[PDB]
């Protein structure tokens, strides 16, 4: 039901993460020249799968954290027929037939490295999605899908450095970083990145394609035998995976979030009653609501206002569900290739802003696992499926805003499966339907903070927020966020 392990802080020559969870160290073979690493993963499941030694080529290392969708794929074009037991080392498989260039083939939801000999491997999916960090220096390599662990040397072209820290990297969305351990030289790989040109469709075949793209991504991330949870706000995103997911499991649990200051509880229970799931509604008072801000910026990593406040009632949402640890699937990300912003008919300025976005998600950590398994659970999201991404983003814009209607291909996708009512609504982001980015204004407001400088304040406070649970290795229990808006909004 979940990966084998969630995340990891390796070295190749005492951890502590946001992420919840057992501890396993891995055994160190060649006590020395092996690569060591802590593994944090659910206490319900063996870190095994996660790790797999090899010795062709070399002594050989793998540790992967997340999972791989498009195993099928994968084993077919591998030569012997002794299928490999995990994602660890069907990737292991995968490097000795392509080298780095395996990553190229991966669809996943993952973050790996790998020690062969002398030389270390840094990898992540596509986009990057569960972030992977890392410090570099001649004879010694750390990698952490943590920075916070890693907190605790030389500049890394073609990486960013984290903020507030020194000497640690992030190892940007696709790309796989090849670095000699001896020079202490790195260099890296793109393994993939958005695509610029469009694609032309007539509608029958767009949808019937989008349709299809969804089924079977959303396929992929529910285990058999196992009913998923989705997080349902009954807007067409989180509704058009719900009734995928229910179709591949046969039955479906869902849950959504709200303050008191708002909700989508209504929307969505059009959806619950339309395909008969298990729903569960959850209402934080707005002021837990934005005593979360540490929780969110500590599990993200993020220091990106804006991305901090749509994941603010996501992050509560995650850690206010009770019962065991579940595999959750969200609609997160469609708006982003689908341009879910775009108000008009005029469609320039929906590839534009598309463009923008496709180009600079990279270091947001907006889907990151960390924001679910902060509470033991583990979190994937469909819409960003390698495969679904490039066909979303490749349809000409003109099958995004169509019929007066946004994201209008989706829409059309998920007619047959769902209530009319839910098919045309109109877009809402979570910090609208629960009044996250209202709530957060007003606070500052409260504290003096004038006007055409609250977005300001929101970083500072972000940005204050990071430095002291990300940098300073501070637990957000032990920072009161009221205290931060106040040495802000003094200035
Ligand atoms: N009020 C809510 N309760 C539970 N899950 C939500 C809620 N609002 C949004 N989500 C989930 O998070 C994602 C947010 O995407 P968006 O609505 O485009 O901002 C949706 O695709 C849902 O899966
Ligand atoms: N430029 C970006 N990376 N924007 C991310 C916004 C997330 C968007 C989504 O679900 O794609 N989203 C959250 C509410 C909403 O809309
Ligand atoms: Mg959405
Ligand atoms: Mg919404």
């Amino acid at each position: 039901v979940l990966p084998a392990a969630f995340g990891f802080l390796a070295s190749a020559r005492g951890p502590v993460f946001a992420t919840r969870g057992s501890h396993t160290d891995i055994d160190t073979p060649q006590g020395e020249r092996s690569l060591a690493a802590t593994l944090v993963h659910a206490p319900s499941v063996a870190p095994d799968r996660a790790v797999a030694r090899s010795l062709t080529g070399a002594p050989t290392t793998a540790v992967l954290a997340g999972e791989i969708y498009n195993r099928d794929e994968l084993l077919s074009v591998l030569p012997a027929g002794p299928a490999p037991e995990g994602d660890a080392e069907l990737v292991l498989r995968l490097l000795e037939r392509y080298d780095l260039h395996a990553f190229r083939l991966v669809n996943g939801r993952f973050a790996t490295v790998v020690r062969t000999g002398d030389r270390v491997l840094l990898a992540t999916d596509h986009a990057g999605s569960v972030p992977l960090y890392t410090c570099v220096a001649p004879g010694e390599v750390r990698a952490s899908t943590e920075a916070k662990a890693l907190a605790a040397g030389f500049p890394l072209a073609d990486a960013r450095r984290v903020a507030g820290l020194t000497g640690v990297y992030q190892v940007p969305a696709g790309a796989v970083m090849d670095i000699d351990l001896g020079s202490g030289t790195a260099v890296t790989h793109r393994t993939w990145t958005p695509g610029l040109s469009r694609r032309i469709l007539p509608e029958g075949e767009a949808v019937a394609a989008v349709r299809a793209a969804l089924e079977k991504a959303v396929a992929q991330r529910v285990t058999p035998g196992d009913t998923p949870l989705v997080v349902l706000s009954g807007g067409i995103d989180s509704s058009g995976v719900a009734a995928c997911a229910h179709r591949a499991a046969g039955e479906l649990d869902t849950v959504s979030m709200g303050t008191d200051t708002s909700n989508e509880f209504r929307e969505a229970r059009a959806v619950v009653d339309h395909l008969r799931t298990r729903h569960r509604e959850i209402t934080i008072p707005t002021t837990e609501l934005l005593a979360q801000l540490p929780y969110a910026v500590w599990a993200s990593e993020s220091v990106d206002p804006d991305i901090i406040e749509y994941l603010l009632p996501l992050t509560a949402l995650y850690r206010a569900l009770d019962g065991p640890e579940r595999r959750i699937l969200t609609g997160y990300g469609a708006d982003i290739p689908l341009g879910g912003m775009h108000r008009e008919d005029r469609l320039p300025a929906l590839d534009t802003v598309l463009a923008h976005d496709m180009a600079t998600f990279d270091g947001l950590n907006e889907m990151s696992p960390v924001l679910s398994t902060l509470a033991g659970h583990w979190t994937t999201h469909p819409y960003w499926d390698r495969e679904v991404l490039d066909l979303l983003v490749s349809l000409e814009a003109g099958l995004k805003r169509r019929h007066g209607r946004d994201k209008w291909v989706l829409r059309a996708a998920m007619a047959d499966a769902l209530p009319a009512e839910t098919v045309n609504r109109p877009k809402l982001g979570v910090h609208e339907g629960s009044g996250t980015t209202s709530s957060f204004s007003r606070l500052l407001l409260d504290h003096g903070v004038a006007e055409d400088r609250v977005h300001e304040a929101k970083r500072q406070v972000v940005r204050e927020l990071f430095d002291l649970t990300v940098g300073g290795g501070r637990h957000p229990s032990e920072v009161d966020t009221d205290d931060v808006v106040r040495s802000v909004a003094d200035r």
